[PDB]
């Protein structure tokens, strides 16, 4: 049958589900390794921006884990998504090798704001800042598009970049009590946290996996971010950002957790 991941419980992802909101009619880009077909997923569409790559052929597993998360399906079968109805597009910016570039990473940024995406879920960052990817960090912003990144695993006191940028939420990882697990990069610009330990999500091969890493934090507040926009059409990035930080259940320390857990019931009332 179908399992419901610790992680959705969590999020309280079928609270949500029970008020109707599956996160239909909002489109979601995964800046990744890829997303493949599999039974339990729906991709509607993407392109590669990897010198030599396919795109929703996943050669690492990565972006299908992360879209995993996010949307797999609501039947008998596999995992079920925070958001099981959203509209998924596979934007490949990293390779089998699970590496890229930041201009492959910006041209993907570029596709989403210039496709209509609601959401762009990033699980990738560097330590270092770059002018290339702050600006299309920044033009998919004006665009209309949430950028949902993650903090990082070095585990130190600071956030990766592009999640450092003012433009983009920043998203760090809790294991199973709701304590931050030990590689979560917090410090500035950290915006909220998500359950990023054993998560257990779609992979290639038709088959499932685990997997650790504040990568699997980031899509369960994408997730989050399109029960919302189902719930609320008219509301922009910036509306849909503050009240998913708003709602979240305060875990006493914005430093290692900035608002708290995503919290999908409580976002949706
Ligand atoms: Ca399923
Ligand atoms: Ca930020």
């Amino acid at each position: 049958a179908q399992s419901v991941p610790w992680g959705i419980s969590r999020v309280q992802a079928p609270a949500a589900h029970n008020r109707g909101l599956t996160g239909s009619g909002v489109k979601v880009a995964v800046l990744d390794t890829g997303i493949s077909t599999h039974p339990d997923l729906n991709i509607r569409g993407g392109a590669s921006f990897v010198p030599g790559e396919p795109s929703t052929q996943d050669g690492n597993g990565h972006g299908t884990h992360v879209a995993g998360t996010i949307a797999a399906l609501n039947n008998s079968i596999g995992v079920l998504g925070v958001a099981p109805s959203a509209e998924l597009y596979a934007v490949k910016v990293l390779g089998a090798s699970g590496s890229g570039s930041v201009s492959s990473i910006a041209q993907g940024l570029e596709w989403a704001g210039n496709n209509g995406m609601h959401v762009a879920n990033l699980s990738l960052g560097s330590p270092s800042p770059s002018a290339t990817l702050e600006q299309a960090v920044n033009s998919a912003t004006s665009r209309g598009v949430l950028v949902v990144a993650a903090s990082g695993n070095s585990g130190a006191g600071s956030i990766s970049y592009p999640a450092r940028y003012a433009n983009a939420m920043a998203v760090g990882a809790t294991d199973q009590n709701n304590n931050r697990a030990s590689f979560s990069q917090y410090g500035a610009g950290l915006d909220i946290v998500a359950p990023g330990v054993n998560v257990q999500s779609t992979y290639p091969g038709s088959t499932y996996a685990s997997l650790n890493g504040t990568s699997m934090a980031t899509p369960h507040v994408a997730g989050v971010a399109a029960l919302v926009k189902q719930k609320n059409p008219s509301w922009s990035n910036v509306q849909i950002r503050n009240h998913l930080k708003n709602t979240a259940t305060g875990l006493g320390n914005t430093n290692l957790y900035g608002s708290g857990l995503v919290n999908a019931e409580a976002a949706t009332r």
